[PDB]
């Protein structure tokens, strides 16, 4: 009875953090506390905390005087939509959310519990760097986090929510996870901060310009999602969890579907020009096809020449990779290859079927692309598709030229089904330039060599590049009414649901770096 | 290179003399966060024998990424010339003793004092060895023999990798 | 270099321990230092030390003042007969060899290296309990040692050499290992020390009387071996390692053998009386049969009614379990069952073939045996044989009566071969007893009842207990010339060398506790 009163006091003192001035400083920055964020993420009353009363055991440099409860991280489990989720959340009020030895062991313990249970792991990040007062002892704590991110990779979904500054090695933990969310203004990520960049390079730049949500969302590709505020960000984390399985031994959870499945897409006739020079928003095509026009786009604002999005077909989760003809004419480049490779790999490891929509004229030309290694970056997408064992369907809407046709889940690299619209142009696109050698006798005969070349190229294209050439040779399984797309994909995926494929005997492949 | 050696059962020896990562807009904007993570993933995921040896500098995340004990190295050695630290003493003493430096008749003598006190407790060549972050401090001239004997002890290392189709390493 | 000179100074300071008095105090007690013991165990110049410079970071009760290098333990690896072996040794000169947090993490690291390498783990123990000054934090260090002893059990050989005091939880680490060696006078083991026993129970006892090498070697069964000095003890540790494999994926290493496999055994005619009442030393039989009469007896001085010993036949290691007719008439009791169960289990897990020599009249009768659970202790031996998958050969020399015949690796519990000498008496009980029950009615009637009995006993012994009864019914595979024993065992074991047997699909059996 004295003991219960002491217990309510210590718990109240730990819950409120070290002092109410630190809470005000946090709210003044437009940030929530660790506990407010956990409440937005998790279902009401689901949260069960571990090691709330843990305190550090370090000495020297004033540490013996500042031993707050939790030691700067909140760890536990709850539910999102009734499914258990494990969470850790840095408390910026305690040593700037910086990593101590005890803090690190709490994170190790919680990450281990997520892996052991086979349930998703969410980090609510607001705290980076070793506590300088603890030294390298505390730095070594990041090692165990990295090992656990790596062991968990493709086993349980790992979501990183950046809700504060993140400077140095700590930023690699999110890089090892499946999905990175950032909040504009209040969150940043960089390995070396603006102070040190000024001192060394002489370049002058703020935290937001160096590593803000807009930098990582649009330029670096480090952030899969970016939001204006924490409330919307954590709402979308919950929505993403509803589309993912708990672990790699399950499929994404199916939902009931009111959207008929035989619903014809007559709007696709107008959305996609037959004129191959005119662009369109490929998103409008996806919205016609998928359940209720709902999809969650990943890397929405990075490499917009490709779309990677999670949607449902007849209530079952699908991942969609699609060229965006509106943006760089829908070419693949380094950034798009990296984006799509990452998305295909993630869907594959979490048993999410892949549908690829092609309208691709080739790769982005330039010294920039060849010198920065499009050969090794483009190979990442190729490897991810070749190595994928989930159901795979490709559908050519319009253009599919050269290597890009083959890389975008052709039957030749192991797609289970390939479909085409009657607007398809599947070609090698080197005829202009081969025409010289192939028709050298006719061109040399002349009486306008250029017009006899242009004629023989048109005759070549009419015989080897017509809309039914691929179907007549088995490169595609059918040419379909565009308006039947939704139904054909549903029926294809239903036939492929039981697909088992075996992977080779190895530690791991050596994918291109 | 680490990924290739790992998959073909070639042991890995990592020699550190690393002050940190290259700073700049160029590096952060082109994604050092996701490209640096590739090396980290390759070492964390590696099951061949792994030995790290610090020659001189090993600062911050870079110390941890270059096959530290903390990411699963079987042995870590250091030369007596090792500087294993989170950051420079000047920087650390700067923040910790901000109050004592601002006061005092001679700011620059109270700074130089607190830097020496920080180095003496936390950043000396025997600090890592005294805490087990490295397994020994060795005579540089014994390097060849110590690596040979380490690798011979580790030749029979079996490690198990998790049950999965594949990891999702950073692209 | 200044730095190299500093390095030689710190290494010399770590090697010599904290103060020059402490070595002399250790030698004055008739004890060696940790480093001297490691030199006797390991091949010359094979030793590689890890964490020699490790120091504690604890702050209670005056600890901050004495932080000696190494802590209280020396950890590393070397070779024994060219094969790598991992070793940790307590340094009694540092806090009485007691366990600290850093000390414990050194042991965790070394045990992990032995398990990962698949090589034996030797502890040279001279250190009693947790440092009381470090508290429960230090105590929890034993948990990680216990987990590692348990994970390593039946995977790598674990040998515990007791060379000093061992009080409390610490004693359980040796109990979880395969073989415990003790030195008389200088070594003791108990969970509760004499101080606390006096205060609580009021019995008065010294350390040697409570838990000396003679107590554990002869009475408790905790010690498999006991020696007068450290030098002989560590010589026998090396000899035991030469008879064991590195790990459970290998067989014990074979040696060249110039002792012919061909007949040598005419001495057995004289060593073993045909008169079933007269005893003999079963060790004399083993010494005739095995290579060069060499064997390493385990639990020599405990439950002497049974012999468990490691020997070689044609250069290949064998484990021998045999009744000792000299001691309690060769009956099985609780202690013998526990001793043999432990030995059979160890041999089985390290791929050492088993030869069982029977001369057993039954079990030890009495309230003492039944009330202290011979039913559950006898079942341990039965379980160990039934569960064993190594080659198994049983050989009946003389008596094999009742349950004891069946428990001692009968064909009926899965022996690959069962042999008998022409002196064998295999029956359900003595003739006296059997004729007693069968003809109870005919003895209780008629004249000269104690003459009809004498008659029916003689008829039973002649008709049902002749040496060929078991062989004629297939309970034994052959009746052999005693002098051929060596050759028949060699040829049997060579035929069985490739034996694969499958174990059931389970976490573990539930053997009797």
């Amino acid at each position: 009875r004295k003991q219960l009163d002491e217990l309510l006091d210590i718990k109240e003192s730990a819950r409120g953090g070290p002092d109410p001035d630190a809470t005000r400083r946090q709210h003044d920055k437009g940030k929530l506390t660790a506990r407010e964020r956990i409440e937005l993420l998790l279902d009401k009353d689901s949260f069960q905390e571990i090691e709330q009363l843990r305190r550090h055991r370090a000495t020297g440099f004033g540490l013996e005087a500042k031993k707050p409860y939790t030691d700067g991280v909140i760890t536990g489990w709850g539910t999102v939509h009734g499914r258990t989720v494990f969470v850790y959340a840095h408390d910026f009020r305690i040593f700037g959310g910086a990593l101590g030895e005890a803090h690190a062991q709490k994170i190790h313990k919680l990450m281990d519990m997520a892996i052991a249970a086979g349930a998703p792991l969410v980090s609510l990040n607001d705290g980076a760097g070793a506590r300088i007062q603890e030294g390298v002892t505390a730095l070594a704590g990041y090692g165990g986090i990295f090992q656990r991110n790596t062991r968990a990779s493709g086993v349980i979904p790992q979501i990183s929510v950046m809700l504060g500054p993140c400077a140095g090695g700590a930023a690699y933990s999110p890089a090892l996870t499946d999905f990175v969310f950032m909040v504009r203004g209040t969150s940043q990520m960089f390995i070396t901060g603006p102070d040190v960049v000024r001192a060394v390079t002489g370049e002058e730049i703020g935290q937001e310009g160096l590593g803000g949500a807009d930098v990582h969302s649009r330029t670096s590709g480090v952030a899969h999602f970016a939001y204006d505020d924490e409330e919307t960000c954590l709402e979308e984390v919950r929505f993403l969890l509803s589309m993912l399985p708990a672990n790699n031994r399950e499929s994404a959870p199916a939902v009931p579907c009111d959207d008929p499945a035989d619903r014809r897409g007559q709007a696709l006739y107008d959305l996609v020009p037959a004129d191959g020079n005119r662009p369109y928003d490929m998103r409008a095509v996806i919205e016609e096809i998928v359940d209720d026009g709902t999809h969650l786009e990943v890397h929405e604002r990075w490499a917009t020449n490709v779309i990677c999005t999670l949607a449902r077909l007849d209530g079952k989760v699908v991942g969609i990779v699609a060229n965006q003809p509106q943006s760089l004419a829908g070419v693949l480049d380094i950034a798009a290859s990296e984006k799509a490779a990452s998305f295909v790999q993630t869907c594959d490891s979490f048993n999410i079927p892949l549908v690829t929509l092609l309208d691709v004229p080739g790769f982005l030309p330039g010294v920039d692309q060849e010198h920065n290694g499009i050969i090794r970056h483009g190979a990442k997408l190729l490897y991810a598709y070749c190595n994928a064992t989930v159901p795979r369907i490709s559908l050519v809407l319009r253009k599919a030229y050269g290597g890009a046709y083959i890389v975008m889940d052709s039957r030749s690299i192991g797609a289970d089904l390939a479909l085409a619209w009657p607007t398809n142009e599947i070609a090698v696109m080197g005829a202009e330039g081969a025409a010289g050698v192939i028709f050298r006798r006719d061109i040399n005969a002349a009486d306008d060599p250029e017009a006899v070349r242009r004629q023989r190229v048109e005759e070549y294209k009419a015989e080897l590049m017509h809309p039914y050439y691929a179907a007549e040779r088995g490169l595609v399984d059918d040419v379909i009414d565009p308006a039947d797309t939704r139904e054909v994909l549903i029926r294809g995926l239903a036939m492929l649901r039981t697909k088992h494929a075996d992977l080779p005997m190895r530690k791991h492949g050596n994918p291109p770096q």
